[PDB]
């Protein structure tokens, strides 16, 4: 199964790409897109769905899976991100791909086994699991944890 | 001199079409498309993006005038379908300007402080029945962008 993880965001969109199994994962692509508020919204947003698109049509992905946020503080950021999500599930949706959301206690669960983990403590896990030696950019570490993350509930 | 206004929204969105200036404007198309809760989120937004596409496509229009946004979680919500809205806008090349509401009352009626506001629509664009509210505000909004270029 190849899962495309999803750590959503407007200025920052995390992807990361693994295939595998509940056993075994490998590592195929992870990547941080950023986004600048001197562009206005409709060319933020159009930058990360066609970004999004172009990666959903390359790596042929059977599952999409995103975090599952509870942030509950600012509306008018709220309504900023919010359209970025709804960019990104409309290009999965566009694509075919389902997608499959899971909150951050799920995946520290699946990843390092308990729901209480520090996000070291899942980027450790997550560069384990996949052989990498080093992941500087913590959007795509989340990413990668979601990924792997739908793996262990498939 | 031809304009889209948009009422934005996931349940329903309206959509309305007029062409002309501040003097006289020609009613040219309007609909309110509407998705259910039974789809999943990705669907429904996949659904308005794609009608929506289709319109701007279709008509061409010069520019778009949408409802400004005047709890954290329904601002995300509202701001799903809104996100795809100026996705279409943008991929179509198409401008988009926001109006708020007092904008709209002063442009359509003298008295600029929905009922009044709905039958200056009816008689600039010679509509005899106009039955759904958010393809009213739409056309509206449209007439509003006429007013303030």
């Amino acid at each position: 199964m190849r899962v495309l993880g999803i750590d959503p965001g407007l200025a920052n969109l995390g992807l990361g790409l693994v295939e595998g199994d509940v056993r075994r994962a490998k590592h195929l692509y992870h990547v941080c897109l950023t986004t600048e508020s001197a562009w206005l919204m409709p060319r933020r947003l159009q930058y990360l769905h066609e970004e999004l698109t172009r990666l959903l049509t390359e790596y042929r992905p059977d599952a999409v899976a995103i975090e599952d946020q509870i942030l509950r503080r600012q509306a008018d950021v709220a309504f900023k991100v919010g359209q970025a999500f709804g960019v990104v599930q409309l290009a999965c949706a566009q694509a075919g791909v389902p997608i499959h959301a899971y909150g951050p206690m799920q995946v520290k669960k699946s990843l390092v086994g308990t729901g209480r983990a520090d996000k070291e403590q899942v980027i450790y896990m997550v560069k384990a699991s996949l052989g990498i030696r080093e992941l500087f950019n913590n959007h795509a570490a989340d990413a990668l944890a979601l990924a792997l993350t739908h793996l262990a509930h498939a």
